[PDB]
């Protein structure tokens, strides 16, 4: 029956309701219980308040009108107001200090993600306020939540005014039997159930909550922890900056504030960081998730040089030349974390501050070369299979669904033997035709690394594995260099290739290194583990990148 | 002969060279002359200083290296050292003290516009104080004005080992009698000289210069004052954003900071505000440069309604949500104009300011519609020729070039009749099939327009004005409300349809309005004054919208 559910902002999904507030303030000042109350429903419908609600005014036109009705109030009950009394600094107080109820939004999300047509139905203003952005970003982050936001001042409709319910069900395509409407008022629930819509007095959240989930007939309440949000391709803004001739590089861009670029590895794309986008986004930054050269809707020339870590970094500096950006914080995991290790290495002056997934920084040995010493240690035998050329690209793309499946999987889901791939002639040689679905990915989202991979394929991306004597050689020139702007590596437990004790000798290259660690975290970090990612990323960013 | 000139940073493109500054701090310290340039200089080819300029030690490494120096050159002449004597102190205020040599950089630039192949050949190195930023901006900027540069410190050869001129005169694809050297420092001089370089002492800018005029045989001296940098189309780094189902925006994005969106006016595209683009960026910027809907790149749905005021202003604030931003700054010319005036009428929220070109906010007349009100102004005319969807179309249409470059002209230069319109039964009527090339626009920059408008024509833009009466019944929704967040009109004397007479009423509806005007400033004023209108927005926003 129930299809719908609409949430009141101030009181349901926004607290503590900024209207409260006006209680508070007279019990604080020792004012007529009402007092403040008073003068702001003072004029009913044709009130003040009544007018700044349905956007004919500004609140801050309110503001003074709203300071008149303070002094009448305060006439009739045959009393005063304070010196230091504010309307404007006590409204600007009471917004910032509200908050997205954080339970109740989760509960929203459940209700759509299991079908749910969710909407925000509040009597909101025109923040006009020098402090205004304040709403603006809790709006900028409640709204993509939900389907429709129907905003009072903008619509010329506020509630009780029945007008506006006809609209919330027209708007949301439904009838009166399947729609839920939570709201703190009481008054606002009537026309509702006139309507014969389900109301829900939210009182304190937990009890509105309850009912709400009886009411669906869905777990609500005490139920696990979700996902940070993830990111839908076709929403997010596309970016395309061509760093040379015939090469341009592909990004995903959300957010402002210091930039914070996202490398991915092999195999993958920017959509390897659909978890800490937002997150980092909706943190205080301006993410640029990148989508390296070969991947995506980047470029891919087939030149095997053309993916050395040199080049490959140079165009990384020009991508930010382009982009008119000076500095930015460079986050790398796999391949991407050892191109930003080199970011920092021959690029300081750009890189504002230094982060690594499981990709530790280990200084190239002047002596042995890269081939021997991968040829010593039986988990990097898989990078050996990567040398000749079209060999594993063929492997590879046989069935990127599968080739995906088999590769995406949490440490404990394996079915990829690692040790003899050169020996077995292949990296599937003995795996399942069909693997099962991982944890960490849905089948939508193997889908979309297909469509990615059906571009340039695995030709490109190989090739970053086919400049070990070039990156070498070159790495040899920074022997002597050290890591000294803010760098963090987080090491992941379960990673049996990027193993965490390879990383026990990084403080000597980097100095004041700090650290990172996860639990049961495979390779594929930001899939397994992404909520301590964007933890322990946001942390750092906000100690030693927003300085 | 000559084809390439080559700078110097320190003391030649960047004054005052980061390196007297030694010198200096001597004098300042009563210090022995040359006892900090000799524990500079100290170790010569195998130098602390000769690595960290080759690229094998950072500067952070370098700063205690250079410290024992000043104890040893301090202990053999018998001295000592003030107690608050600091490497560091020191040269992070010299670098950061450094800045371009306007005149300089100038007279590069005139000599590549004019063929030569530039370059900046420097002894620099990797910075990674915690200042760095310093310079990283500096060369921001400067980089783009040079083919080529070549950094010491990133080749691995310093200036005056030969190796480094071969390296030079290698990269330039050219031999030394077509190559100009310029250097503060005599040694860098030789090496150049040996190779049969023309070589120029750089002393005092202006001298240099001199000698720089006429062994190029190029007036760099006393020459007119240029115009701002335009940004190169395929050097910019373009974005797409789907606000709606149908609908997707293109913009060019440069800089870092404050978000800044400009809007365009009709008949035009973000290449309009190529002037402001860099200009703005560098100022501290993040500017994002639109392709109004039913522009360039951006989706040109056929529908009418599909471009009234309301409809557009509810897709820019979709735009700002899809890409994270909570307010953005938004400046708009002509119908941009107009589109950011209701933009602080609707979503003061997302506003963070704005300013207007021409385009002066007028409340709508809540009596007389829009149609009547414009048959009340001979000049408005054209406007009605808009209404008959087709006509006008087909006119426009017909010869791009034509279209382009007897629009695009400066107040003195007209060409187009603009009184009896609809009367004439044309735009162009009696205007010349082969109108001559205006001053504000070279042939490159008409046929970028030409290329844009292939795309979807002229049916999106002409249908913006194809909404009055629905934009007009919008606007009396606001007619209660008054801009009271920072705002800028900027007026064109020379405007003979957007006359700043229009404006003088503003005031009312926006108390705290600020202003500016430009003398002898046709319509098209980002092109036709671009000088004068950088100057006019960054000091607003350095004042209004940085905050
Ligand atoms: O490039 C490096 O330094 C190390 N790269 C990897 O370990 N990549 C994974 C690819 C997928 C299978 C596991 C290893
Ligand atoms: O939209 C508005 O409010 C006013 N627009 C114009 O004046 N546009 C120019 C187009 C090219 C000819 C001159 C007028
Ligand atoms: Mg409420
Ligand atoms: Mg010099």
């Amino acid at each position: 029956t129930l299809r719908a559910a609409v949430f009141d902002l101030d009181g349901v999904l926004a607290l503590p309701a900024v209207f409260g507030v006006l209680g508070r303030t007279e019990e604080a000042l020792a004012l007529p219980r009402g007092l403040l109350n008073d003068a702001f429903q003072k004029g009913g419908p044709e009130g003040a308040t009544t007018r700044l609600m349905k956007g004919e005014i500004t609140l801050s036109q309110w503001i003074p009108l709203m300071e008149e009705n303070c002094r009448k109030c305060s006439e009739t009950a045959k009393v005063c107001l304070p010196k230091n009394f504010s309307i404007k600094e006590i409204f600007d107080k009471a917004i910032s200090a509200r908050k997205i109820n954080r339970p109740m939004l989760q509960a929203a999300l459940m209700l759509r993600k299991k079908g749910f047509t969710t909407a925000i139905l509040t009597n909101t203003w025109l923040d006009d306020r020098a402090e205004r952005d304040g709403l603006a970003q809790l709006m900028c982050e409640l709204k993509m939540h939900f389907d429709f936001l129907i905003e009072s001042c903008q619509v010329g409709m506020v509630k009780p005014e029945p007008q506006i319910y006809k609209f919330l069900l027209d708007t949301l395509k439904a009838s009166p039997s399947e729609v839920v409407f939570l709201d703190d008022i009481g008054a606002n629930l009537k026309p509702a159930r006139d309507l014969g819509m389900v109301t829900i007095l939210v009182q304190d959240t937990d009890t509105a909550l309850k009912e709400l989930e009886k009411v669906t007939g869905i777990q609500l309440l005490n139920t696990p922890a979700p996902l940070p949000t993830s990111c839908n391709p076709s929403d997010m803004s596309h970016g395309y900056v061509t760093v040379k001739p015939r090469v341009r590089l592909h990004f995903v861009e959300l957010g402002s504030g210091p930039a914070v670029c996202l490398c991915h590895g092999f195999p993958e794309s920017w959509y390897s960081w659909r978890y800490q986008i937002p997150a980092l986004a909706q943190a205080g930054y301006r993410v640029l998730a990148m989508d390296m050269k070969g991947y995506g809707e980047s470029s891919a020339p087939p030149e095997i040089e053309e993916y050395c870590m040199e080049v490959l970094c140079k165009e990384m500096v020009t991508f930010l030349d382009k982009l008119g950006l000076s500095q930015a914080v460079f986050i790398g995991h796999d391949w991407g974390g050892m191109l930003v290790w080199y970011m920092a290495l021959f690029y300081p002056e750009r890189v504002r501050a230094v982060a690594s997934l499981n990709t530790p920084f280990i200084p190239a040995n002047p002596n042995m070369s890269p081939l021997e010493s991968i040829k010593a240690n039986p988990v990097f035998d898989y990078q050996l299979y990567f040398q000749e050329p079209g060999v594993a690209e063929a492997e590879l793309e046989q069935n990127l669904s599968r080739t995906f499946k088999s590769l995406f999987r949490a440490s404990d889901e394996s079915v990829l033997s690692m040790h003899k791939v050169c020996e077995a002639g292949g990296l599937f040689v003995n795996s399942p035709e069909e693997p099962s679905l991982s944890r960490m990915v849905t089948e939508e989202e193997i889908q979309f690394y297909v469509q990615q991979f059906k571009k340039s394929g695995f030709r490109g991306p190989l090739n970053w594995y086919r400049n070990m004597e070039r990156n070498w050689k070159w790495a040899c020139k920074s022997l002597g260099r050290k890591i000294l702007i803010p760098a963090l590596m987080v090491t992941a437990e379960k990673d049996f290739v990027l193993v965490p004790q390879m990383s026990q000798h990084m403080e000597d290259w980097i100095p004041h290194l700090k650290r990172g660690h996860i639990e049961d975290c495979g390779h594929w970090t930001q899939m397994d583990k992404p909520t301590e990612v964007n933890q322990i990323l946001i942390k750092w960013l906000d100690s030693d990148a927003r300085n």
